[PDB]
């Protein structure tokens, strides 16, 4: 019918998925400590192996798309694996391997949905596949603020009127739903857009790959649940990634690769600080800011310390226009992190009462996003000058940012934000000062990528 | 003789010349804090006062040796002219006019000098100008690390064996006696390779003209003893010096030179740090650091507070070759300088008894140093893409890095090191961050100079 309302059916149903999805995060580290009985430590490691878990993931998931079932039709596996895990998130219980297996399943689930939906797009555009790529990324960003802004409050508001239970998983329930309202979406669109996209989708679905590749899926769900269960095991298994793409890279002319080398390591430090804020900045934003929002001086509104990383994907959409208006900008990147860092760093010197700030998580998120912003260029073909090494790398950068999270870890039984506040503060400043190394270490890296051209 | 000896002879009495200078410079800070009685913000403000001065004082005496006398008598008259400046510092008396007035001579008397003894450098050679200069540099470099080793140990060792003065006094006599040294060469070698270079040195000195420009030097020597004795004259006769160079900005193809406005700015902020470093640094050193100098972990040797400035051209000669192995450079020394601010801001957090760190200057001052090295195009020709308003927006920032290390100026009558220390770090630190702010700016100035091209 045309190139735009498939790439339209594709954005949508990827924005309702992205919707559920991230408001299932932030809500994920507050209920693995506040409604389960996790220590922040755990909490964070985890959170973290869970994440690397599904940031590894869309490699198998894509080559099953591709390959073996059709890209359609594994996006859509995807989608109903992942209405299945949050349908579990959803069941009032506080047993860990249910909920471990509903992170199981989302990992499963998840690798099987969002490379071939972004595959999708890129079959729909044959060039201007980047401009639809944007468009694309803003689709995520718009969901997933709606979906954060939304996910935490349904949680509050019901926790507020009934008893602990669900209240969490009321609001898993809505990214439930989420999906839910993003299958129908494609339904309706399927075949009114979607028709022309994929591969061994060309042909009737070959069953027994079917069923193998469910077998293999639930069988990946119980792996996944065991790498989070037990810390140790995750932590051994994340050591293993990392010795495996140290063989990579340490096996696999000179001055183009080692500054490729150089480029991944400051990729993996990207993503721990970026992992900062699901983790450490979180934990912080729930113990030493106070939550009421007041534009110096009116009074509204006030945080659900969940809804500050909407302003994540927000200061994107507003950060987007600005910048619409050279891996130096990589320096730029992580010097504008640095200074985030440091804005939480002196959350303390002003505006504190012990639990104070407020402003300090909106320009904490200012600096730090349009970070990530200046760096949307961490496409592999721009360490040609594959796919597995440096998505491993990523993955283990995922994990190792929980760890560093956990460089700020508070006990249970230290409740006083006095207290709590110092500890905070000095992991951001010392991340900040690791943002400014890492921005030496990119400004310095660039004469080997004019040695290379 | 050759242009390779005349490059010879004014890179040597250059070099003495420096010695002399530098030697007084590390000293002098010290000397109006522990032997005139002056409290830190007095002895800050004081010396950057001079600094400025001294700073845009070759603009007159450029062009008296270019146009008016000639450039190797100018150069040689200055030379003469800081010989009794510094025999003057050497008089023993606790009399601040005193002193002031040998300041006074000492700027006279430089601005006579350099900008002619580099000119002449530049005639020597006729595009290894710029080799010639960077070896000049060097010559530089080697000369002030031999005084600013010599002259505070002299100073200590006197002081030892005599009673409070000399001690310091003789440190400056070896400083005149470094001024003397060059002399004697630049005679030798005066008709040996000099010989041709200048303009209006080709006909007999005119003697109206040298006893104007000789009388009006006495003036400039009680105008500056003045302006340095009178705090409040200096900050008047500064602010003016400000809106003159606001003025001629804001009334002078945009976009090139909104650009220029920037990377002046910058260089203003680059010049405050800099000037941290003989004030706020220097104090902080006196003050906070272990005297003690240990390679982990025998002894030797023992410091003298001052000598640690001499860690400045040291690094310089040491890491010179390592760079002999594109204004993102600017972005590049604004990070690295931010890492030395970090390093003593948390030179408390590291290694303390109060009084402690010793370590902490010789790894701070490589990281400022190599700021320094890498930024060496701030030439004016740099920002043509104007000798005044670059040259005084510079000395303007002079004085303000004064004010700067003002941020931590400590009252006299605490001497309690433990309390000192984080009045320090707390300055340090937060210039760190401040540094990054400019690394900021640098990057983000870089399209502007890319639109020029
Ligand atoms: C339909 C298109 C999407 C439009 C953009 C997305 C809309 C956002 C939906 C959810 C936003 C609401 O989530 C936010 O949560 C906090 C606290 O939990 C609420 O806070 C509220 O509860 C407390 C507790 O009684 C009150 O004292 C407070 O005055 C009140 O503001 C806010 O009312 C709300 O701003
Ligand atoms: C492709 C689709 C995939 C969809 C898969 C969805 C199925 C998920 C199943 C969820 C059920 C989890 O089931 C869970 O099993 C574990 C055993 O390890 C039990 O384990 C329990 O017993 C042991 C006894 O020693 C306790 O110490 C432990 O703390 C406790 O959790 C749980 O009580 C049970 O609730
Ligand atoms: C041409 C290249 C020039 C670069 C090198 C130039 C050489 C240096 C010139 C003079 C060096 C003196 O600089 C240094 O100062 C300190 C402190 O006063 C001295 O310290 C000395 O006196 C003190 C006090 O009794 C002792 O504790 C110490 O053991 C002893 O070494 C050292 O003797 C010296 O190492
Ligand atoms: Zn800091």
């Amino acid at each position: 019918v045309s190139k735009t309302h498939s790439f339209m059916t594709v954005s949508l149903i990827e924005l309702w998925e992205r919707f559920g999805y991230y408001g299932m995060q932030a809500l994920i580290v507050y209920f693995m400590v506040q409604r389960l009985g996790f220590d922040d430590s755990r909490a964070n490691l985890v959170w973290s192996a869970c994440a690397a878990l599904i940031y590894v993931s869309p490699a198998i998931g894509g080559w099953v798309g591709d390959k073996i079932l059709g890209t359609k039709r594994t996006m859509l596996l995807g989608a109903g694996i992942l209405s299945v895990g949050y349908a579990l998130m959803t069941v009032p219980t506080e047993n860990t391997w249910f909920m471990f297996s509903a992170l199981g399943v989302i990992v499963v689930g998840n690798g099987l949905f969002k490379p071939n939906a972004g595959n999708l797009v890129r079959k729909i555009y044959e060039s201007k596949i980047d401009s639809a790529f944007t468009i694309y990324y803003m689709a995520v960003n718009v969901g997933s603020t709606f979906s954060m802004l939304l996910t935490p409050w349904i949680k509050d508001y019901v926790n507020a009127q009934y008893g602990n239970e669900f209240g969490w998983h009321a609001a898993f329930a809505v990214c439930c739903v989420g999906i839910l309202v993003g299958l129908g979406n494609y339904a309706l669109m399927h075949k009114s857009l979607a028709n022309y996209g994929s591969e061994p989708d060309t042909r009737p679905v070959n069953k027994k790959s079917l069923a193998i590749v469910l077998a293999l899926a639930a069988l990946s769900v119980v792996a996944s649940a065991i790498i989070l269960e037990y810390e140790d095991v995750a932590r051994v298994f994340v050591y293993a990634a990392g010795v495996a793409v140290l063989g990579i890279f340490f096996h696999l002319e000179r001055a183009g690769l080692i500054a490729a080398l150089i480029l991944t390591v400051q990729t993996v430090f990207f993503f721990i600080f970026y992992q900062q804020m699901s983790t450490s900045l979180a934990l912080f934003a729930l113990r030493n800011v106070d939550w009421d929002f007041q534009v110096f001086g009116t009074h509204l509104w006030t945080w659900s310390p969940a809804q500050f990383q909407a302003l994540n994907p927000i200061w994107i959409m507003v950060l987007s226009p600005v910048l619409a208006w050279i891996a130096a900008k990589f320096a730029l990147g992580f010097a504008v992190v640095a200074i985030g860092f440091f804005i939480y760093g002196f959350a303390g010197q002003f505006a504190v009462n012990g639990k104070t700030s407020s402003w300090v998580m909106i320009w904490g998120y200012a600096s730090y996003s349009l970070g990530e912003l200046l760096v949307s260029g961490l496409g592999l073909a721009m360490i040609a000058r594959m796919m597995g090494a440096y998505f491993v790398a990523s993955g283990i950068s995922q994990y190792l940012g929980g760890v560093v999270a956990n460089f700020a870890s508070v006990p249970q039984d230290l409740v006083d934000p006095l207290q709590t506040l110092p500890v905070y503060t000095n992991l951001f400043n010392k991340l900040g000062v690791a943002a400014v190394v890492c921005t030496i270490i990119a400004l310095a890296v660039l004469p080997l990528m004019r040695r290379l051209t």
